[PDB]
């Protein structure tokens, strides 16, 4: 069936907010994010609007908090795309389910607060 | 006992956020506010071309050199003794112009991942 309704099939991008994060040596950091993505199922995508739309992005932060605080602030700095490819993975293994394709994921900002 | 008042309490302005590089060559994104007040109101309006000009520039290249000069774990350690070195320099400049800058703070100190070694 060729569906009156129509999705967006290209890259797109939404933002995971600044997460709160111990790292492994005890520094406290804000670090905030991109994921981009990109529908590559339009059935089960349409299936999954609710279901998709709060849970990955609540997925990406989750991710994201877990990844940094097994890591040093120097490894946070050199091994950022270990880190950002080893997040694309985990969180593409659960947009499957919802039709959605995690094509990269970026780690924009690290914010050090007064320690 | 003048009819203009010159406000003669703590007042602030924002050092705008300064893109540098540490010692041990992290690009780092740091701004800051610096307290001040005027402690003589016939040499301040007396120089207060001087002062418009200078005092802003002078913060930002302050902040610079000094973010320069330390290791990003003495940036996250060693926040205090920074600033309380930048409120010296700048009171220094200042005191001409009958400003006393009363405090220097550091507020945000964001590292750009993208833009690393």
């Amino acid at each position: 069936t060729d569906s009156l309704i129509k999705v967006d099939m290209r890259t797109i991008s939404f933002d995971i907010p600044p997460q709160e994060v111990l790292t492994k040596d005890s520094v406290t950091i804000s670090v905030d994010g991109v994921v981009y993505y990109r529908v590559q199922n339009a059935t089960l995508a349409v299936a999954n609007i609710t279901n998709a739309d709060s849970a990955t992005r609540l997925l990406a932060q989750t991710t994201l908090r877990n990844a940094l605080g097994t890591k040093n602030l120097s490894q946070i700095l050199s091994d950022r795309e270990e880190i950002a490819h080893h997040m694309q993975s985990t969180l593409d293994d659960a947009t499957d389910d919802w039709g959605i394709k995690v094509e990269r994921v970026e780690i924009k900002d690290v914010k050090l607060p007064v320690q």
